[PDB]
């Protein structure tokens, strides 16, 4: 009733504020779902926001790779102890094959970036990339945020499911999820709905290929999907036995970095959170920098959960609450500071609370 009357409040005046042009936002609260659309998925088409824009979810699209991942942890494909080498051979014995299918998922191998080096792109030197691969800092114990990390894990879960990553995704996870419009790669007959994501010169652009993009950052899908997914975050009990088990083995905090709990893909926070606290999470230093973990120490009662995702030309920002049993979906068409996205949701979800 007022769920309406406080997104204009919260998320509208940020279109304006950035030039964005387009923006769809979700609210979900005791399984019932609000869509609020704003502007244009298309500046030079005036094709408007709706239900089937397909937007880019950057690295909010680690939170199915994480998902993919604890679904392979249940089907006894894999084990968060093993290491790379059980499942990519040409790995097998090399210092890599030390590190383990966890702490890669959760950025700790201590020699790994938040990029593949620019001249590291096709197949074949990805896999020489890994093999050169050689230690830094000692494995386990340090943070360091990273798509090659994500990614290798990926890769591997893709290897012990026999199917390459983008068939795990389309063809096993978001059909578990019940998403008819999330994707990989996006098909002829839905490149109508594919917005332009907008550059800061407001230049209309899509993601660019990079060295394993897929599990990394290379998901794209639609409001109502993203709301299905956050449904089942707060509600895996209905799903598939499976799907649930892999959900679930997302939400456990691994590690702690000060007041950021590391889930798989998830951040995890003690409900109620701060402001403060929510920002903290997506500075600099946690984001750039490597940073020492520490183990988790008080384990909180009530949870809540969040995400950040950016390419260059879409933002992202996906936040849930189990025991409020509510949550907040927001995409845009050009990136917004996290900040922002971080604060409207803040603002709405304690509003209705
Ligand atoms: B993720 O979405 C990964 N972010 S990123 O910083 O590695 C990244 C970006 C951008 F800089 F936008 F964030 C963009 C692209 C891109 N590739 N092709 N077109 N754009 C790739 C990676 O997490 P957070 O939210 O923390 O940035």
């Amino acid at each position: 009733q007022e769920i309406k009357k406080l997104v204009d409040q919260n998320f509208k005046p940020l279109l304006e504020k950035y030039d964005v042009p387009g923006m769809a936002v979700g609210v979900i609260q005791n399984n019932k779902k609000y869509e609020m659309y704003y502007g244009l998925q298309s500046v030079q088409d005036k094709k408007a926001v709706n239900s089937n824009t397909i937007f880019e979810l950057g690295s909010v699209s680690k939170l199915f790779t994480a998902t993919a991942g604890g679904y392979a942890k249940n089907k006894g494909k894999i084990s968060f102890d093993d290491t790379p080498g059980k499942y990519w051979k040409e790995l097998k014995n090399t210092p890599i094959d030390q590190v383990n299918l966890l702490q890669l998922a959760t950025y700790t191998s201590g020699n790994l970036a938040l990029q593949f080096p620019d001249e590291v792109q096709t197949d074949q030197q990805v896999l020489t990339f890994f093999k050169d691969w050689k230690p830094k800092n000692p494995i386990g114990e340090y943070r360091q945020y990273s798509n090659p990390s994500i990614g290798l894990f990926g890769k591997v879960v893709a290897l012990s499911m026999n199917k390459p990553f983008d068939q795990v995704l389309e063809k096993t996870i978001f059909p578990a999820l019940g998403l008819k419009h999330s994707y990989v790669n996006v098909p002829k007959t839905q490149m109508q709905n594919y917005a332009f994501g907008y550059n800061q010169e407001n230049q209309p652009i899509r993601v660019n290929p990079g060295p394993l993009d897929a599990p990394a950052y290379g998901v794209k899908s639609t409001l109502p999907d993203m709301l299905s997914f956050i449904h089942a975050n707060l509600n895996p009990q209905k799903y598939p036995t499976d799907i649930q088990r892999a959900i679930n083995e997302t939400h456990q905090g691994r590690y702690q970095v000060n007041t950021m709990y590391q889930a798989l893909g998830w951040e995890e926070f003690s409900y109620p959170a701060t402001l403060q606290t929510l920002l903290d999470s997506n500075s600099e230093q946690i984001v750039m920098k490597p940073n020492k973990v520490t183990a988790i120490s008080k384990e909180p009662s009530v949870k809540m959960y969040h995400k950040t995702g950016s390419t260059s030309g879409f933002g992202t920002y996906v936040v849930f609450i189990p025991k409020e049993n509510i949550g907040l979906v927001m995409l845009t068409n050009k990136r917004i500071p996290n900040e922002e996205r971080i604060k409207a949701a803040y603002v709405v979800l304690n509003a209705i609370k």
